[PDB]
């Protein structure tokens, strides 16, 4: 199995996922410096305005948000991107320290938090067959650093305790995503992966520049699910990211100046 222990963490993937030493894997630092602008890219689109939400799960990786992808409600298109972008789920990556959290970096710099907002291309037909192909995911990468609350994060906030270990699951409709996004939607961009396992090598990176606040209260009860199941050892779901991977010859671009 895997997960982010000591014997089952990141660097034992590789093991049972070959690809996890690929030349396409995320998460990757982001060096501001060498990223290159390029105003050619179309400007980022987001439609989220009937996105319906269905679940939230706790699956022993991650607390995530299903959402319903039988049509195009929820979705992201231009930026780099060709074609529409599904919207199917939404989960994130939490530090145990403020310092750290998220699997993206900037100038090797960690923030507490990473949301990822999961899309799939719809030339493919659905995820399954999307993460199949090198363009068959967009992932909205959007970091998060403590300030003042996140009405849109209070949402999840408040059923966390339903969700607390292994399994559980949650109601979670009527939850509107778009409360997640802070006002710039800057990017950077580049070709990855699923930064967990399967990793495929399947998904067209936009990391917002912009991080998102949260308030401390926040942060804390994000920090209080559990890896293990309901009856086992607690074990904190703390520090469920992957470090920064090899770029080897990617290169990252700018939305901006
Ligand atoms: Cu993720």
């Amino acid at each position: 199995h895997w997960g982010y222990g000591k014997h089952n963490g990141p660097e034992h993937w590789h093991k049972d996922f070959p690809i996890a030493k690929g030349e396409r894997q995320s998460p990757v630092d982001i060096d501001t410096h060498t990223a290159k602008y390029d105003p050619s890219l179309k400007p980022l689109s987001v439609s989220y305005d009937q996105a319906t939400s269905l679940r939230i799960l706790n699956n022993g990786h991650a607390f995530n948000v299903e959402f319903d992808d039988s049509q195009d409600k929820a979705v992201l298109k231009g930026g780099p991107l060709d074609g529409t972008y599904r919207l199917i789920q939404i989960h994130m990556h939490v530090g145990s320290l403020d310092g750290q959290g998220s699997e993206h970096t900037v100038d090797k710099k960690k923030y507490a938090a990473e949301l990822h907002l999961v899309h799939w291309n719809t030339k493919y037909g659905d995820f399954g067959k999307a993460v199949q192909q090198p363009d068959g995911l967009a992932v909205l990468g959007i970091f998060l650093k403590v300030g003042s609350a996140k009405p849109g994060l209070q949402k999840v906030v408040d059923v966390l305790d339903s969700i607390k270990t292994k399994g559980k699951s949650a109601d979670f409709t009527n939850f509107d995503p778009r409360g997640l996004l802070p006002e710039s939607l800057d990017y950077w961009t580049y070709p990855g992966s699923l930064t967990t396992p399967p990793l495929l090598e399947c998904v067209t990176w936009i990391v917002l520049k912009e991080p998102i606040s949260v308030s401390s209260e926040q942060v804390l009860k994000f920090r209080k699910l559990n890896f293990n199941g309901e009856g086992e050892p607690e074990e904190l779901m703390v520090d469920n990211w992957r470090p920064a991977q090899p770029l080897k010859n990617r290169q990252i671009k700018a939305s901006f100046k």
